[PDB]
C-alpha cells in the first residue's frame, strides 16, 4: 500500500521502506534497515510506505535535524500521522523551552541518584533471576529473562503490582510494534485509563514511589496538573517496559552466538563497560522521528510545512562514514559512535538505568553461565517498529558447566 507522491517530492528520491516490515527482516532488523545506507540510496529519501514520509540515512543528518527543534519539532513524532496525531506524552512530545521544565522533573524520577538508590535491588534481581535458570540448562531468554528483570524493577520504581504486567506489556507493544489488533489512540486510552485512577489517588494520599512524585510534582513555579502527570506517567511507562526489554534480548542473541566475545568479558572485566557501549552501537533499536513546522531546504531538498521525517537513531552507528566496519562488533573500539539514547534536547533520561541493568546482566550471566547457544533447529526471528525486538530466544546450555555464585 503505496500513498500517492506528493507534487514537491522527485521521483529519484523516491525509496520505498516499510519501517514496520523491512524486506530484509529475515537477516536480522538492524541489517535490514542498513539497506538505506548502500550506495544507491541517497541521503534523504521519501517512503510511499505508512502515508508517505522522508527518512534520513545518514549520521550526519540525523543528528542536524534533531538539533533543529525549531524546523523539526517533536509535536509529531511517531508515523504514521494518525499515530504522531495521538502522541501527546511529555516531555517527548513538547520543543524547547517548553520541555525542559517536564524534563526537569522527569529526571528526579529515573536519573542517576534513582539508580544509585536501586543499585543493590537490580542486582538482588538478576542473580535471583539467573540462579534460578542455571540449572534447567534452557529458557526461552525474552519471556525468562529479558522481560522480567527490567519490568519487574520499573514496576518497583513505579509502585504498582506485578499483576498487571501482562495486560500493561500488551498495550505498550501495540503502541511500537502495531500488531493491527488495535489503533495508536485506543492503546494509549486504555493506558491512561488504567493510570487515572491510580494518579488521583498519589495525589491525595502520595507515596514515595514514581507516580506519587511525578503527581504531585511541580512545574513552572506551579503543581502539575492530573492531565499532564497522567501523560508523563504514560510516557514513563511505555520506556520501563518496552526498551531494556527488546536490548538485551539483541544482545544475548549475539553473544549466544560469539564464544570469543564471551571469553573476552570473562577474562577482562574491565572490557565490560565498553563492550556494553558497542553492543548498544551495533544493537540500536530506536526509530522515531519529526514533523517540519514550516517549508525549509534541508540538503538541497525541499521539505514542506507538515511533512514528517523518520530520523533513526538506529542508522547513526550503523553509517560507515561514522563507525568503520558498522556491522562487526569490536569490543576495543576506539571510538564508539551513535546515537542509540537520542540527540538533541531529548536525550533519554533513562539511560544511566539502563545501562546498569546491562551491565549488571552481562556480569551475571557470564560468571554463572559462561557457555550456552542457541537451541538447535530454533529460527530467530526479529520484529520491526517504532522500537526493535526479537519474538523469542530458546537458549540452552549444560547444568554441568555452569557456576553456582
Ligand atoms: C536501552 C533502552 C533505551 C533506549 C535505546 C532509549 C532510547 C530513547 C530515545 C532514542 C529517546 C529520544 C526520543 C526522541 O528524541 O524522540 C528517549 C527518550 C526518553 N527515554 Fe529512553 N531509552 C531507553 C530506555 C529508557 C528507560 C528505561 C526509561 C525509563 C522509563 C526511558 C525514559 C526516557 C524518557 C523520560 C525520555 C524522554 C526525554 C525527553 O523527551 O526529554 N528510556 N529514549
Ligand atoms: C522512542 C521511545 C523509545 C522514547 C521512550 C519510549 C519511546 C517509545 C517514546 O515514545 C519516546
Amino acid at each position: 500500500n503505496l500513498a500517492p507522491l506528493p507534487p514537491h517530492v522527485p521521483e529519484h528520491l523516491v525509496f520505498d521502506f516499510d519501517m514496520y516490515n523491512p524486506s530484509n527482516l529475515s537477516a536480522g532488523v538492524q541489517e535490514a534497515w542498513a539497506v538505506l545506507q548502500e550506495s544507491n540510496v541517497p541521503d534523504l529519501v521519501w517512503t510511499r510506505c505508512n502515508g508517505g514520509h522522508w527518512i534520513a540515512t545518514r549520521g550526519q543528518l540525523i543528528r542536524e535535524a534533531y538539533e533543529d527543534y525549531r524546523h523539526f519539532s517533536s509535536e509529531c513524532p511517531f508515523i504514521p500521522r494518525e499515530a504522531g496525531e495521538a502522541y501527546d506524552f511529555i516531555p517527548t512530545s513538547m520543543d524547547p523551552p517548553e520541555q525542559k521544565q517536564f524534563r526537569a522533573l522527569a529526571n528526579q524520577v529515573v536519573g542517576m541518584p534513582v539508580v544509585d538508590k536501586l543499585e543493590n535491588r537490580i542486582q538482588e534481581l538478576a542473580c535471583s533471576l539467573i540462579e534460578s535458570l542455571r540449572p534447567q540448562g534452557q529458557c526461552n531468554f525474552t519471556e525468562d529473562y529479558a522481560e522480567p528483570f527490567p519490568i519487574r524493577i520499573f514496576m518497583l520504581l513505579a509502585g504498582l503490582p506485578e499483576e498487571d504486567i501482562p495486560h500493561l506489556k500488551y498495550l505498550t507493544d501495540q503502541m511500537t510494534r502495531p500488531d493491527g489488533s488495535m489503533t495508536f489512540a485506543e492503546a494509549k486510552e486504555a493506558l491512561y485509563d488504567y493510570l487515572i485512577p491510580i494518579i488521583e489517588q498519589r495525589r491525595q494520599k502520595p507515596g514515595t514511589d514514581a507516580i506519587s512524585i511525578v503527581a504531585n510534582g511541580q512545574v513552572n513555579g506551579r503543581p502539575i496538573t492530573s492531565d499532564e502527570a497522567k501523560r508523563m506517567c504514560g510516557l514513563l511507562l511505555v520506556g520501563g517496559l518496552d526498551t531494556v526489554v527488546n536490548f538485551l534480548s539483541f544482545s544475548m542473541e549475539f553473544l549466544a552466538k560469539s564464544p570469543e566475545h564471551r571469553q573476552e568479558l570473562i577474562e577482562r572485566p574491565e572490557r565490560i563497560p565498553a563492550a556494553c557501549e558497542e553492543l548498544l552501537r551495533r544493537f540500536s533499536l530506536v526509530a522515531d522521528g519529526r514533523i517540519l513546522t514550516s517549508d525549509y531546504e534541508f540538503h538541497g531538498v525541499q521539505l514542506k510545512k507538515g511533512d514528517q521525517i523518520l530520523l533513526p537513531q538506529m542508522l547513526s552507528g550503523l553509517d560507515e562514514r561514522e563507525n568503520a566496519c558498522p556491522m562487526h562488533v569490536d569490543f576495543s573500539r576506539q571510538k564508539v559512535s551513535h546515537t542509540t539514547f537520542g540527540h538533541g534536547s531529548h536525550l533519554c533520561l533513562g539511560q544511566h538505568l539502563a545501562r546498569r541493568e546491562i551491565i549488571v546482566t552481562l556480569k551475571e550471566w557470564l560468571t554463572r553461565i559462561p557457555d550456552f547457544s542457541i537451541a538447535p533447529g530454533a529460527q530467530i526471528q526479529h520484529k520491526s517498529g517504532i522500537v526493535s525486538g526479537v519474538q523469542a530466544l530458546p537458549l540452552v546450555w549444560d547444568p554441568a558447566t555452569t557456576k553456582a555464585v
